[PDB]
């Protein structure tokens, strides 16, 4: 699968998002099962007060003040969480499933798998007709892959745009979610004009799930902040190391085959992406990139 | 399997349809557990007001004003969404199963898959079993090129389905935008029940009126994106005569300057595949020249 | 299962329609007994309310007395009728698999075609083993004496579609006739005064504006169903299903002596070539004395 | 595969029984969900009557009049439906699963199945292993004829079973038709609870009275059809000698003119097997002539 | 393959046991669903009586008179029927899983299954088949030596049947004794005067007319079960099952050197011959020394 | 699951545990379905008595007296039943899944299953490579087990824990069975907020819990009796030393040695299921049989 093409920052978030999502789901459930606002008329030994209100006047007051007193944030806290998590997940898996930049990844993975474990690699890095035929076919495949992928830049622009979009969505969320968080309170006042229906004008209301939504909001800000720090680090990683230019220096130094060229653009990007998992697949691919090795295979074929 | 024949617009529209179904199901789920209407009579220190009504008269009033005061759009918003999503699903994946129509596509897919990995293409672009495989490839290519060139059964149907989807777009957006303002919270109910209840005018509240409005806005936006994608698909479909294909670049980049020009359904399929990866075309075009057949026969000896 | 190739497109279409009809019927029945089925109030023929002075059980007495005295019989038993009609359709669609007289012949035919479809001699004849081919030929010979003796496997297939068409016509008739009798507000005039004190009541049927909509849907479905059946009723009449003629195979193979079969074998070939038009081609070679002449020559 | 020995009636009655069972189960299911009875006292502008009764005295009245005024049929109809259906199913099944009467059936089925695929059967109608298998099957059939052609234990039980089922039909139809008129909607209840409630006469409504009646009618219909088929069986076992079979058609057609006429259990079972496909009879008949055995012996020597 | 060692009576008994179980679960479920007792105070135009009792004093009275007036049989009838059914089931199967009486059964059944597919039996009534027959003969001798002195596979059968019969007698006894105490309306005289104000109440038990019918049905079913078990108990004792004579097989096969088995093996043969009286002949063929001498002669 | 390595003791105790769990679940289900307390005030022609209490003062009274008047046994009986049956099951099952005492069990079962059907047993009591392999695996397993302990002490240690737990359960169930009453009195000091100080309460599941407690006591008693008999059976001879004596006279072989420790322990256990596996194993325990097999192989 696409496990080799995923640094830590691209799997770490792959869990954070999930966590975020479940919070949202929990909220939604608890917003439906649990009760809601409860409102009582205000009058601005001990004996109780008689309001002389029915069982439907109370429901009318409750469901009028629910939407005439509560701030829009308190009413819909978790739906925004679900929307944001869904958009984040859509961002994380954009260039994997987009045609025009998906076949290249599949071909690269297939060729890397083929060349990772080859007898010719063992023979070449140490210092039959079938093996020689397979080796020659794989060299031709590598050459055609190089000429077919070493011209475009689609697998880098998409990734840059993706990270930029995730970072900006971070900034917006931490902006507004932090702005509107003191408006989730417990006891509110409701001043609606229902005087000819119930006989009372001012009410005091208690929102049930206020404290819990406040706690969940703080947890969500924390998780988002971690997400944003990870994304910022990735964005720094992209824009510092000149990711569109590879350099086979260490392979040349500790291999002895001093003719490996420096590939650029998309292939260099993919090499930089695959050496963050296990820095040896670059060696195996570099084996199949020297005219010297091709000449030695031709000579041994005879 | 079939992912190769599904361009980006198709998957984009499928995701939009999935989201549409999700919001429809969300609305349907909420309507059962929360939605209701509460109606009170109108009479046009602080003390309460006595109406002197039972628990049966209140239910009478509620369920009468529900169906005599609410606009039909507010009552059944999400069922329309579900029906439209169902129609959109039916329109998609419809040009696969109207006739059998599976042999014509699976045969082409298998042909292309076996042609892509044929070493003969690589050798031209640079044992007995290889010769037998090449002979079978040529024979089945000939059979399929003879079968396909019969008419238009997998091209016009695509046009019909896209046109139907666009028409459904226009209608849905039109009447969802027209009536989106009939979802209100507080309404006035004027029913003539005075000889059994005593009150004539009532004021009612619909529980879910600030949420159906937002779900409607989200649904309308998703609809608009869907329609824009469909319009682009139609523009691309009708801008280029996809029933005729020319191997202009293949002959120049390969040197075999005798490859013919195929048309109708086969050309349509070739253009369909050209979007995913413009490499299968050359691999198939390798097995389309009689000179290649002559070379294969000569080398098999 | 095994009896899958013996289903033209309209058969699976009608199966899907029938299952959808059953879903609608069960949905309606479930929604029926899920809520309060009626709300009835007495009638008395600044603003202040009216005190009926009725207990909590007198209201239930009134509700369920007027429910079965003011509602039209259609508004109550709609889902039950939907279920009954769907079950009848499903039973009718399969009254040619379970009858032993037709089941035996169908199993024999399917076994013969299964044996013939994977016989190398068919490929040999079409391109232009041994004892098994001869034995299969005698099996085919016996087969086209066992079945070709009358009209049993075909008479019931044309007898059932007529019944289905009649049922669809009757359903349309009495379901469009009585769709406007499902009202929302009704008047109930029962004589319960020594128990309650009120004689005239006004009632609301809660799910009256729902059964209406479902009804429409139901009609539409049967309408489509009807059309399909009509096509099949037309498909069995323009061409004589009891006469078959091997013509294209003769020209595409050259074995120009295959005869024209009649009766149930002809009908079965007609009904099975619409699934995959090659079973007739594969079977055709097992019908000519030339094929057996070549078999005997090859054996010697 | 105990389906070859099942004429059309023995498979029609099974579906009838399933339908009867589902009707009974549906009725028994709604027997509990819906509230049973509603009783109010009788006093033998417009204002209501103040009964001045609690919610406990109402329950007392309802649950006393329920069992002091309703007829036993109106209360126990579904249970009787289920009991009768279970008895019918048990009677239909008391033919395969009785020791001393099940081994013969399986032996016959296995022998007939093996004989249906012997190539000597088709050979006689125009290899060492095949020859010895044919000889062994000849001996097995000869032994079997000496096994189940002495006692009619497998034929008397079928007649007993069908007679009992007909009797049950008669009883069920009789009493259901007699009592179906006692399921009423509105009833009167005259119980002596005056020192506890203050009222002596009550009027009650039985909610599930217009429904059971309908189901009851349906039940009869199904049962009626059931009985008819059983009656047909008690004309098919008695219009000829069911214990004397005649292999006349096989001799007059195939040519083998020495096949014997079996009798008793074997004749009855052949008459039954000849109600599915008249080809098993001749496949078994061909393995009953000494001429065929002599021909096989000559071919073996 | 235990069905062969399962006479007809031990199928009918299993069916009766499952019927008893379904009746019991039926009763328990409908006991859960209902509302149980309803109690009202007694005062030992028409106007209703005001008892001036709260909504919790009714619950107090109802549940006090429940376990102060109802008989112990009317409350725990379903539990008793379930317990009896479980004991019956665990009693009928206590000779398959008890160690020391299970290995013998599996050995015997496996051997009898092996000694059915043998052409030597057909010959009575080639090197590999001869060796297989000799091995089977050696096995016959060895286990016939094995299960010949430990005669515990038939005492357990008699003991379980006796236990079942005794349990039948007890159940019938106290079910007939206490079936007239399931009454509908009862009088409850509890001393609660300073908490409710009333001293005497009259109560109705909801499930007083369904339990009577279920009790009668249970009595009928258990009576049939007991009659079957009584017949089986008579069967085991009118003749010694510990001795078997192979008279008919000897007279029919002319191998008249067959000895008479005894004790446990005689019991197993007596049990098996009542399913299909043919395995005895196969074992008779495969237990004689004449047959093995003939086999040895043929082998050479 | 190792049926042969289970005697009547194990099967009977497993069935008893199943029944125990059944009644425990039944009681817990009824408690969670229909079980509560109903309390009324006390005043220490017939007419009704007015308490003048709301619909929430009753809830308050019921909740307060459900915690100050009901004994902790009356409320938590099914939970204790479930916990104790669970621990019994775990203790009885904690003998095969120990990391280090499992392979010796299934390997022994496989060896004996192979030895049961070996033709050499038939030949002796009346394929050479297979017989040699079986002899080899047998002798290596003997060497491995004769020095490997922690397969006999664990059995005793688990069957002693069951006995002690039985004793404790009897102890605290017999004493607190008379505290499950139906009618109880509740004297809580809530007068300024309810108006009454003394209440009489009914617990709705007193009699049923009494019956279930009696059934539980009987079932434990039987379980403990069986466990005591098992302990007696283990502790009256050297279960770790088996004597191959009758084999010599009833087989003819005179060179059958007596195995030591855990292997003798399993031999003693498996002898009761069927006293014939010892025969098949003793056939292969002779050092002359291997010599005869080697001679016959040539």
């Amino acid at each position: 699968a696409f496990r080799v093409l995923k640094p830590w920052w691209d799997v770490f978030t792959d869990y954070l998002s999930v966590a975020m999502l479940m919070i949202g789901v929990f909220g939604c459930t608890l917003q439906v099962m649990q009760d809601k606002i409860i409102c009582l008329p205000k009058r601005v030994e001990m004996k109780g007060l008689k309001t002389d209100l029915d069982l439907q006047q109370y429901s009318f007051i409750n469901q009028m003040c629910y939407e005439r007193a509560l701030h829009w944030y308190a009413k819909y806290f978790p739906y925004l969480v679900l929307i944001h998590t869904l958009v984040f997940m859509l961002c994380s898996n954009f260039w994997f499933k987009f045609p025009g930049s998906s076949s290249k990844i599949e071909h690269f993975i297939s060729i890397l798998g083929k060349c990772f474990d080859s007898p010719w690699t063992t023979r070449a890095l140490s210092e039959d007709k079938k093996e020689g035929e397979q080796a020659k076919a794989l060299f031709e495949k590598v050459k055609k892959f190089r000429l077919h992928v070493e011209e475009g830049d689609i697998l880098y622009a998409m990734y840059v745009r993706q990270t930029v979009l995730k970072v900006i969505k971070f900034l917006i969320i931490i902006a507004y979610n932090s702005a509107l968080v003191s408006k989730v309170q417990f006891t509110v006042d409701c001043n609606v004009d229902i005087q000819d229906m119930t006989g009372y004008k001012n009410f005091s209301c208690n929102h049930t799930m206020a404290h819990l939504f406040s706690k969940l909001s703080f947890c969500y800000l924390c998780f988002v902040s971690i997400y944003g720090l990870t994304c910022l680090y990735t964005l720094y990683w992209l824009f510092y190391r000149s990711l569109r230019e590879y350099s086979f220096e260490y392979v040349r130094q500790e291999t002895g085959i001093d003719d490996i060229p420096d590939v650029k653009n998309d292939f260099a990007f993919m090499l930089h992406m695959i050496d963050q998992y296990d820095p040896l697949y670059s060696k195996r691919f570099a084996v199949f990139l020297s005219e010297v090795s091709e000449n030695k295979l031709k000579q041994l074929n005879l």
